[PDB]
């Protein structure tokens, strides 16, 4: 069917892309980067994230596949030496697909904006102190003072969330995980400390107390938002779909990446 | 129907128990501690855990309810001042029920034994060093050296798991969470560090490397097991059922217990 | 002798300042904010930090004293109700003095700039990823990737350093403590993880790998430094001197602030 | 002078010991394991700890030296290939010496017993819950509930203390560091959380609240003490002395052990 290939841009990735395209030309496959049904990322997980966000409006019509030309990735989890075998099995079609949960972020002002994150969304202050009221399902949970907060997807738990002390969650669990950055705790200020794992349909709301300006990140992209009234997090109804061509279990991927490979 | 009441044993709890029994005698309610359909715990979460384990073979025929005569509990989450209202609404019946996941622990020797945990199960060494191989779905994940390991239920995440750095998980998520106790990490020994959240049907196996003797705990109970060949953890197919008589959200319960009340 | 009083600027602090000045006028005491020998801070620890930095060039000729008009401070550790007793004992003189270590920060470019910190100095990236080589006494220790790093004084260990997992150090120990902010660790990237306590004369150097632009903080002040070649940390040869008028042990101050008061 | 060599007991260590003894016989050196002035440990840091404790009553008359026949140690920090060079330079004498602080532990009953630790001393409960009152310089600091506590020397900070989140301290700092094991913290129970670094002459006292029986460890040795009234920790007045024959900086030793070698 229709497909496209994105590259990290170095010689290795660019030349691997041209060789899969050449390989694909031996099949009933059309290169189309406007309405593809297969998106191949060649590079690292950062290349994959840009591919995901490039096409985040046609997520239900696309199966993603990532090839790592550097170290192993959690999304770019196939080796360049399998490019030829990848071309053949993608061309034949009839491959199985796997879906990962996504994180929806809503930002409201005094209109509103929504974003999809594949890894995580983080909130920090614009320059001064960071204080927000944390509201879970319309109930006030805590007044957070610290460097910021991070809301992770399950597949995102191995990224920023891991550096902040969060748990690693198998991505078949539809959930989101909130971690703290450098919270201050004393006799007058109190945060939960522990990461928090929220299921589908639970809404976590961040509401300002003094400053209304926040640096908000979604995956790689970070933008200063001004006059913010609320930041809402919930597990998205949308999912990212991967082409599955063999078994590479999440826990094995965790092992290869953090234990030894 | 049939019901029983367990007490922590101090004057407060014993006298509250006699007064609910007296209140129950004004209804079509029979005291039966052999085959009850309602189990009322009066005391703390430790009293509730003993009630759960006293009847863990009739879990599907029992709705549990806990009253805290001391500080607020995560299972004993109703006040003594609501005992009278509790008697009336339990007697009428037609109350809603909520179910929490449980943790199954299997211990194999050279027969085997299974246990249900409501909070967590922990493994430590019998006296010397603790080293186990950690196997996830038959794939070797890591060689753990440290003080021990802990596998938590979702409702258990607010107990030992929280003291070890684990995440707090809403109990509607069918999962288990593995946390490390004082792992040694250097250039030659390597553990993941992060807590690990596993879904239903994932099997986590602990296999000895040298010493085969382990101190294994399940909730309050801890026993030295000898000549152990394997410890297997998985989310149980069984659930604990609570009588629900009003709204007391898990996150509110977390807030009241760790933030302020 | 000569003295000055700085205020946080709210009614409480401003009126307490005017009343100590009035009290001081009953003694051989001259108000001089150019060359004082006593600096009184009225407000919180943030007011005290500004006082310290206002006079950081005459540190050896000044004894500092802090009054907290809000919650208890680690530097502003005396109550407004003791202002009258403070005036009398400072005026008589012949009080004992206590000295706390300070942190020297050197920033080199392609000239150089030095700073004194009473609490801590932190380094973070200007916008992109933060990577520095960490060099201890001219030996390469690690390549740090993460959000940033923080170097604390002993009295500073109860501030940002505490939020990052560092140890609390009694301020009679001449040392500095380096803590990590959200380090990434995997099979290819490796940091020590643990806080690091360095003695006098040990030099810790931060050297850039790619980006040469850093956001560098010293206590309350944070400035983007451009074309940085090196950041050097060492325990300063200078100390901050406090007027001591009764016993308020550091550990008691830690207890009152974080346990209960 | 007089000297002795202890071995881990495997072929490698036993044969290296016999070859240094043979090498020493070419000099004015006498083997004496009763009153040696040089103690050579061949094996790992565990072999070194047993050597230290074997002679802990003649610490001021002994210079220790450790050889690692396995991986690098923090005390056994010389390679077997340097045994021949070690024999020659020890025999000539006139080597420099370095001293590390030690931890004194006092246990009082209803007599009393004192111990020296080179790494750390830990207190845990005998079987039930662990609760102690923590007293610093006769002032009540906190009521600790958890798995236990650990008091580390500076050179010990790279051992158990590191696994518990403590800081790594250069051993030229005369201090001790208290870390928590799995403390419970809620709205009713409160610990400091952070590691605590204490200077010389500060006394940290552990006093029981309910159970008076404790499992107390000092380095490798762990003994159940019964009817304990107090456990006192302070930096010892005694030090361990090493023979120094070249430069192997502590931070380099930390790097080789935890970063790469
Ligand atoms: N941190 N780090 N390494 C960068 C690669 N990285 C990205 Br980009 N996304 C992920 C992810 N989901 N899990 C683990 N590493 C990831
Ligand atoms: N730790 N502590 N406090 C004892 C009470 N405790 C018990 Br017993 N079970 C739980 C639970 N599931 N969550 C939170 N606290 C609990
Ligand atoms: N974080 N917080 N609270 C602000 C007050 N704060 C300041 Br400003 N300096 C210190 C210090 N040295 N120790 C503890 N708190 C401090
Ligand atoms: N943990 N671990 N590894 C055992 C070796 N070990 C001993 Br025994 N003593 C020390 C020490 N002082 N520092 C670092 N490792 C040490």
């Amino acid at each position: 069917m229709k497909y496209m290939i994105t590259s990290k841009g170095d010689e290795k990735s660019d030349l691997l892309r041209l060789n899969m395209i050449a390989g694909f030309g031996e099949y009933d496959m059309e290169y189309d980067d406007v309405e593809p049904e297969i998106v191949i990322s060649i590079g690292g997980d950062g290349t994959f994230l840009s591919a995901f966000h490039q096409y985040e409006e046609r997520l239900d019509e696309i199966a993603f596949i990532g090839i790592h030309t550097g170290h192993l990735g959690f999304y770019a989890d196939w080796r360049p030496a399998e490019a030829d075998k990848l071309v053949k099995l993608l061309a034949k079609g009839e491959y199985q697909k796997v879906s990962y949960p996504l994180l929806k972020t809503t930002v409201k002002y005094g209109k509103e904006a929504t974003y999809l994150a594949l890894n995580e969304s983080t909130v920090k202050s614009s320059g001064g102190p960071f204080v927000v009221d944390v509201v879970i399902n319309d109930i006030h949970f805590e007044r957070f003072r610290g460097d910021g907060l991070c809301m992770s997807t399950p597949s995102g738990t191995t990224a920023y969330n891991k550096s902040l002390g969060g748990a690693l969650m198998h991505p078949s669990i539809e959930a989101m995980q909130l971690t703290e950055m450098a919270s201050i705790n004393n006799r007058v200020y109190r945060t939960i400390g522990s990461p928090l794992v929220f299921p589908k349909h639970h809404v976590v709301s961040l509401q300002p107390v003094n400053d209304k300006d926040f640096q908000i990140s979604v995956d790689h992209l970070s933008i200063l938002h001004r006059d913010v009234q609320e930041i809402r997090y919930e597990v998205s109804a949308k999912k990212i779909h991967f082409a599955r061509f063999r078994s590479f279990p999440f826990w094995r991927r965790v092992h290869d990446s953090f234990i030894e490979d």
